[PDB]
């Protein structure tokens, strides 16, 4: 059949996808800006397709309910055919790779610790040994799942702590986790992907810091339904953009070129 | 048909694959040790196959001759059906991904600079602006090809320098590049994968250093012939080993646990 416009699913998460300040004046894909907006355009240019950016209906990345076996989030949109491709800060994981296809990584990352400046914490082990400084994750997604599933002693101890800590240590959004770090006078540390930690460290009021080594070594990938023809071309496009240096330029653009916390 | 023993191709490169000191007493896969030997065993355990380790006949990673269109190295062994899987420090690249399949990365790496301690160089830009300190790469493989193909101004200038520098700045093996750094009194710097640089920095006589940021962000992958059934299972195995923390333990084992240059 004839070519059809490709339906892209993504999520509003700065600096990946944001509504432009003047979005009300605009229409279609032009309403949005960010790293993943630019990445989508570069992939589409290389692969020769037209596309429509859509925002995932349920605000989730992708997990399977143990009872109903239903997949939610952007992964679910692909599984059920509601989108053709997901272009987002979506972690490549085994359980997702069993049900959708991922490109090779377009970013590298790992779980990391965000502190308010001056907090006396340098590592996950430091957090795990104490309770005065509370710590947690998003309430959905791969960071939470890392702790829930870990059999590594330190991380399993951290999960047991997080499940039982009061008040709740989980947050609904990145913005909520960052604000909680900023408002808690050093008594909350936030476990989040290193990419996001690095971005926030260069945002005013310049009161957060990434500390410690990353806890793991993962990647974000572009996702397509299993067996999708688009998958081969998109994978090769990611590799080409990486090899040309364009992914490095794009991260610099959205993370550092307009950093707010000095040179 | 019945299951058959899987033919693995690999390459002798420390610390990935080495003949054991007592190899003459041993036979079969037990003759070898290293990171990729252990990785092969872990993948085979998870996927449930028996295998034979073989050493790539031509000593190469994988490139295509522009005239004959023939693929050499471990990639070629897969393309031509002489091996079933390659388990080695083999970089995921676009041109290889067009002809073979790669798992998701089992290691992350980028091109990096090795100096003799005390050499007044901190970056690729520093190298590119001068000629007193000579610099080069392996004479085959992805590091050389990065420079040959780069359209980035600094790296293209470095390639033009390397092609014309005298005496030749290229080396045949990692051991030769390391020895050249060690023997050249600061007048040779070696461009090599960060993984190898990190390994050598913890080897006696403890006279080399990794300097500067990495020039790129890549991965090593396990390779199979295009469309091979083994590919899906091996990809999921890599993801599982990563998610269990086993790849991190394996790098620590072969890089740092017996490092020779202190704690
Ligand atoms: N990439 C994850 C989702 N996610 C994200 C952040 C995080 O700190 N933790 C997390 O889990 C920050 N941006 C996305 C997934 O794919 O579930
Ligand atoms: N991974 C490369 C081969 N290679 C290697 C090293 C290097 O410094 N440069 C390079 O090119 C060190 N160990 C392998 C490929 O796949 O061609
Ligand atoms: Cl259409
Ligand atoms: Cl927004
Ligand atoms: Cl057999
Ligand atoms: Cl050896
Ligand atoms: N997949
Ligand atoms: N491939």
């Amino acid at each position: 059949g004839a070519n059809k416009t490709v339906v892209v699913t993504t999520i509003l998460e700065s600096p990946y996808v944001m509504m432009k300040k003047n979005h009300e004046m605009l229409e279609g894909n032009e309403r949005y800006e960010g790293y993943c907006v630019d990445l989508a355009a570069e992939i589409a240019k290389h692969c020769g397709f037209k596309y429509k950016l859509t925002i995932v209906g349920d605000g989730k990345y992708g997990a399977r309910d143990a009872d109903t076996k239903i997949w939610n989030g952007m992964v679910g949109e692909l599984v059920y055919g509601k989108a053709d491709i997901a272009i987002a800060p979506l972690t490549i994981t085994l359980v997702r790779e069993e049900v959708i296809d991922f490109s090779k990584p377009f970013m590298s990352l790992g779980i990391s610790i965000m502190i308010k400046k001056g907090t006396p914490i340098e590592s996950a082990e430091d957090l795990s040994k104490q309770t005065e400084i509370a710590y947690g994750t998003l309430d959905s997604g791969s960071t939470k799942e890392f702790f829930r599933r870990s059999k590594i002693a330190v991380f399993d101890k951290m999960w047991t702590y997080m499940r039982s800590a009061e008040p709740s240590v989980f947050v609904r959004t990145t913005a909520e986790g960052v604000a909680r770090v900023r408002k808690s006078k050093g008594k909350y540390a936030y476990l989040l992907e290193s990419t996001m930690n690095e971005y926030i460290e260069q945002r005013k009021p310049c009161d957060t810091m990434k500390v410690g080594g990353n806890l793991d070594s993962k990647g974000y990938g572009i996702a397509t339904p299993k067996g999708s023809s688009l998958g081969n071309a998109v994978n090769l496009a990611v590799l080409k953009l990486n090899e040309q240096g364009l992914l490095d330029k794009l991260k610099n653009k959205w993370w550092y070129d307009k950093g707010e916390c000095g040179s």
